[PDB]
């Protein structure tokens, strides 16, 4: 599924996504658009052979199993396919685990470059939440 923005920031409000670990709305949905461009079924994979999953782009070496990332965890108890659903609960309930594993929001790349510090209300606006 390719959600909406506010779609996206509806369905993520629901989840608990809101301020969990002080971080609002706005760098959830500026997060999944950069990561994955809104789309559940993105994948990519990594120089060390892990892949990243889904909307928030959860990475096989630590969160979930895909039977080929050697020696990864499987933090987050999941099958990586789980997190490729249109039904985002999945991928939401494991990244509330990755945002309290100490790092916070840095755990996403593309979070870190492209939505820390800047406006991220303006990825909730005009949304009915
Ligand atoms: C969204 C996603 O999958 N992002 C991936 C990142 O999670 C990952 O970076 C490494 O992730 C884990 C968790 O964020 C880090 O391990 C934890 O680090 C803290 C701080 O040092 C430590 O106190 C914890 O005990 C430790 N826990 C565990 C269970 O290991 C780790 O430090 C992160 N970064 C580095 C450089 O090690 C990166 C790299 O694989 O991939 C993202 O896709
Ligand atoms: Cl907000
Ligand atoms: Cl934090
Ligand atoms: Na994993």
């Amino acid at each position: 599924k390719v959600f909406g923005r506010c779609e996206l920031a509806a369905a993520m409000k629901r989840h608990g996504l809101d301020n969990y670990r002080g971080y609002s709305l706005g760098n959830w949905v500026c997060a999944a658009k950069f990561e994955s461009n809104f789309n559940t079924q993105a994948t990519n994979r990594n120089t060390d052979g892990s892949t990243d999953y889904g909307i928030l782009q959860i990475n096989s070496r630590w969160w979930c199993n895909d039977g080929r990332t050697p020696g990864s965890r499987n933090l987050c108890n999941i099958p990586c396919s789980a997190l490729l659903s249109s039904d985002i609960t999945a991928s939401v309930n494991c990244a509330k685990k990755i945002v309290s594993d100490g790092n916070g929001m840095n755990a996403w790349v593309a979070w870190r470059n492209r939505c820390k510090g800047t406006d991220v209300q303006a990825w909730i606006r005009g949304c009915r939440l």
